[PDB]
């Protein structure tokens, strides 16, 4: 059977392992995974694109679809979530957020608050901790998380804010701390079977694998967390 | 034999053909398929999951939207090439400078709409920064594309016009009068990036390196494009 | 940036220098470090685990062992270039061709020692297959290497000689009378392969395809080598 | 912070890459540097007094010379993994068993060369022991290595081929039709051992047991290898 999956492109590295495993888990089904923006994938599903399963970055796109009656609602669940973490150079004395206030911390790298997802949550966290106005003389702004990583690696920034899934298998940086879930809005990836599919039966089975222990640990292998 | 889907701004077409044939000689194992279009429509397709391996846009705008949606291999984001905004005229025109603009040697100045035409946006910035825009309002006629600005400068509907230097190549009918000072406007950049969803990242990265290399650079320069600062 | 270690037969040294400067023009991101030696010993180092990325050999024997021991990326095994066994004389000699070997016009035929010198081993094959080896025994003189063969022929000590075409380039003092038919001897080929233990397999595969490309092949042909089939 | 020098046959490279990142989880402060070479050349390096902790050989020909020459810790020489000789065809090639070899369904059988390719040597022992080698001569075509065997079967040039099972993982363009009886060919084994001259005898053994442990013996299993 052929299942069509649309997904946020940030899951591509984790999704390679899932397909590969699922071949062993079920030889019968081959999966064609499609990657794009959750907004545009939302459009294609609204316009009747033959997708069997949808995993978006965030509740927003999925919420519009549920109301628009295009999802099998009982299949609408949270797949994984992400952690905003504080990183630094591997060889520095940063141990916590209280250091950002200190002389020890001169430069803090964050994504652009408006058009970088990690920067939005980073801004949201510093705002709620009342540190945002305290660190304006330290906050430098990057175009993406790669640049936040690179500035922290090369020493251009003392510490940075980034997803934990952006840190896996990288010896050059160290995850100093993890941000409290209660300090920002949930960074979640929902998954749902599409109603217009002709493989609801098979699509349900694949989603169950994704939500199963065998699938969740694969996602943990790439820095994602369960909900 | 890997097949690479390259999407590029329609402006790059003539130069992209030479790039294509020259990469055949350096790598026989890569098959390049290049479809062109406006940067916004090409950006649109990548977001829908269209299988494109490499993207070359005119403007930085379409890139940081894609990058924000995490559809790019971020470390492959580079400035490929640059352009110059040039003042052009009829080949026989007595105009010889930006100084001639505020004199009565010039009746009409053709520019693109500053809101919907990039060459118009840069022209605006130049006229604004040079403090010439108010004095020249009685001369400014507005076009819907760079192809219209040129067509007005030839056929004498406008004495003078603002276009990219790359539009001026292979036209003996129009002559470029003066190159706009780089200091007076936003960088006219054609950035390139490998698409994250690509199934041929390494092959794409390799091809991008060809564009970013002395041979690719020298090819773009044959069609009026310029070295990145 | 990537640093590739290439080990090649010491005969390729002159060609690999033009390969380096030319690859740099199409890929700024790769630094090549080329080590030269005897193919058999180069094989031993790879067998010991010496960090090599690409290997270019003089013969097929050493590739077979390496592949048997699984030290190669098998699907990258290819024939890069091949050489030709040619008949040479002095520039002013006026020897016409292979037919002139049997005539009284030539008295001394210079060849490499049939076991110590590969060009001699292939000369022996040609003369054997053409049934000329016995008739010519009174004419055959044996050199320690092709450099001595060329010297004898240049000085007139030998009327003609057998040598690789690549040993003739950049020398007007001698002239290539005729190239031996390829049907008459075992293929004189130089195989290339990416090394399995390499930490830059893809960068190595990409550099290998430059070698197998039209421009890369044409570089080896500047140095007397020839395209494979 | 201990560095371990590991000399291993180049067969295990892809498997060891998953061993390294996992032992990194099990032990944070050990640096694994894996040297890949021919087992005969790694043997020579060990014989010169060169410094290695653990040796993984392809076959026991080398690990016999060293064990005699008192260069090993004898109590650490065990068989790490074995290999299986399997029959393959393309995916859904309608070939079902070893029976089809003698039918018209199969007209071309790809094996490695008998005296150049290890998998070609064992497939030879099998067909010989199965009294099939003489009957099937008009079907037997010989490849330069297992990659080419696979290539012929994927493409359809050969209807059927013999390779190791570890050569067939993560490939959906062929089908492992049948495993060869282990009794019909010489044992295909990889021994492991700690060299006497290691700076860290104990550290290597805590790595050895990890490879011998279920945790390692299942990383190998997903790379096609088998228990001993």
């Amino acid at each position: 059977v052929e299942l069509n999956i649309s997904a946020a492109a940030s899951l591509k590295e984790a999704m390679a392992k899932i397909e590969e495993e699922y071949k062993k888990v079920d030889s019968n089904v081959k999966l064609t995974v499609n990657y794009g923006a959750s907004g545009s994938l939302q459009q294609q599903i609204e316009q009747g694109a033959p997708c069997d399963l949808f995993i978006s970055a965030g509740q927003k796109q999925m919420k519009v679809l549920d109301e628009e009656k295009l999802l099998v609602s009982d299949t609408m669940k949270d797949l994984v979530k992400n952690d905003l973490v504080l990183i630094s150079s591997a060889d520095s004395s940063v141990s916590g957020m209280k250091d950002l206030t200190t002389d020890k911390v001169k430069k803090i790298a964050v994504g652009e608050a408006e058009s970088v997802p990690a920067g939005k949550y980073a801004d949201e966290v510093l705002t709620n901790l009342n540190l945002k106005d305290k660190l304006k003389d330290k906050l430098v702004f990057a175009k993406d998380v790669k640049e936040v990583l690179a500035w922290v690696q090369s020493g251009n920034a003392d510490v940075g804010f980034v997803y934990f899934s952006d840190t896996v298998n990288n010896d050059k940086i160290k995850v100093v701390e993890k941000t409290d879930e209660k300090t920002h809005s949930p960074i979640t990836y929902p998954v749902s079977v599409i109603k217009a599919s002709k493989n609801v039966d098979a699509a349900k089975k694949f989603e169950e694998f994704l939500l199963s222990e065998s699938g969740q640990k694969i996602f943990e292998e790439f820095g994602y967390k369960k909900v």
